[PDB]
């Protein structure tokens, strides 16, 4: 078991992070309060239902438990609960959990590429918090559905955390091996030797026919999809928790340094990393929020003697500060997102320069991470 060698770029002009002011308790508190205000407003708006993956003119539409993104809404609720302990949040979120348990029992609109995202921030999340047996039941069942459908995209590094959890609850090594196998399979096949992320085959390897499930994400075969990069930056340290393989840290350094080096002047990624300032292209804030979470996670484990550790700390503070000051929602209206200016799917023209629910979740996760010693759902 070994990861292929990648180019680890040195961090270019580190002082553009190191000279930043660290976010204070007051700054993060207020960013949280502002997010939660919008969350409480959207609770009346959604009821027991869910937001759409992305907003339309910066307003979400209401939908049922049928997409790949529903767990992120419930995740936001559990994150808010971490903060204020408001039982209202735990009541509503648990009603999402029961809906998720119903979903996996009846196999409604289920795809194995998405089981991690749907059940970790919703159901595993509740189990972490209060040990609810229905939330455990739905998570284990979602993990068992993931095992048989394996019996390859960067996204999967996040998905396999569901398997690591299954192994910890059951003791069954078979969950762990699949997770380990798939981590290396993803690292060696969805990461380029220059540390950029790329995709699996978009076409059937037998016939060449167009595939249904996922179509197009980056700008081109030569580009660097920003969220794909971000999936790696967070997916790696999550797997590293369970694997303690030093090569994962090196892989993290490669993927993160690649990301940091292609950030514009305000340190918020464009939707693809070949774009920078003066391109007119939209930003992807959800990528930047995701990267902050990954960097924050890896810093728990990165040795004090790593020459880039302090730069990583200041980099994540810089990216988050910019997200708070320049990209967070100010308009207190029903249906508005927590975070503006993401892009869902550029090629299909879905959610371009719009708020998205994973972006809202990861921005809020980053705030909670900074503010408190947060026990991970993942």
């Amino acid at each position: 078991m070994k990861i292929k060698p990648v180019k680890v770029e040195s961090i270019e002009n580190p002082k553009r992070f190191l000279n930043s002011r660290l976010l204070t308790k007051i700054e993060v508190e207020e960013a949280i309060e502002k997010a939660l205000k919008q969350l409480y407003i959207n609770i009346d708006y959604f009821g027991e239902e869910y937001p759409t993956p992305a907003t339309f003119n910066n307003i979400y539409k209401v939908m049922d438990n049928t997409e790949w993104t529903n767990g992120f809404w419930t995740g936001c609720l559990w994150l808010a609960y971490e903060y204020n302990q408001d039982k209202k949040l735990k009541n509503i979120a648990h009603k999402n959990v029961l809906s998720f348990l119903n979903r996996i029992n009846n196999r409604i609109a289920l795809d194995h590429h998405d089981l991690g995202f749907l059940y970790t921030p919703s159901c595993t999340a509740e189990y972490r918090i209060n040990g609810d047996v229905k939330a455990l039941e739905a998570t284990i069942k979602a993990a068992d559905k993931l095992m048989e459908r394996y019996q390859l995209i960067i996204n999967c590094l996040l998905n396999i955390q569901l398997l690591f959890f299954a192994y910890e609850q059951t003791g069954d090594e078979k969950y762990r091996q699949v997770a380990v196998n798939h981590f290396y399979a993803s690292a060696n096949n969805v990461v380029r030797d220059d540390s950029s992320a790329f995709h699996t085959f978009y076409f059937d390897p037998e016939t060449g026919e167009p595939l249904k499930g996922v179509t197009r994400q980056g700008y081109s075969d030569e580009s660097s999809w920003a969220r794909g990069q971000a999936w790696g930056i967070y997916g790696i340290p999550l797997s590293y928790r369970k694997m303690k393989d030093y090569q994962q840290i090196i892989l993290f350094k490669g993927m993160t340094n690649y990301f940091l080096n292609r950030l514009p002047e305000d340190k918020v990624s464009y939707w693809d990393l070949i774009f920078t300032d003066g391109s007119g292209q939209p930003r992807d804030t959800s990528a930047t929020a995701t990267a902050v979470c990954g960097i924050h996670e890896m810093l728990k484990y990165l040795p004090e003697v790593d020459p880039d550790k302090e730069t990583y700390k200041y980099a994540m503070h810089t990216m988050l500060r910019s997200l708070i000051e320049q990209y967070s929602n100010n308009e207190l209206i029903a249906g508005r997102p927590l975070l503006l200016h993401g892009v869902y799917s550029w090629h299909s023209g879905k959610g371009v320069d719009e708020g998205n629910i994973w972006g809202d979740y990861y921005y809020l996760e980053a705030l909670i991470r900074f503010y408190k010693d947060w026990e991970l759902y993942w």
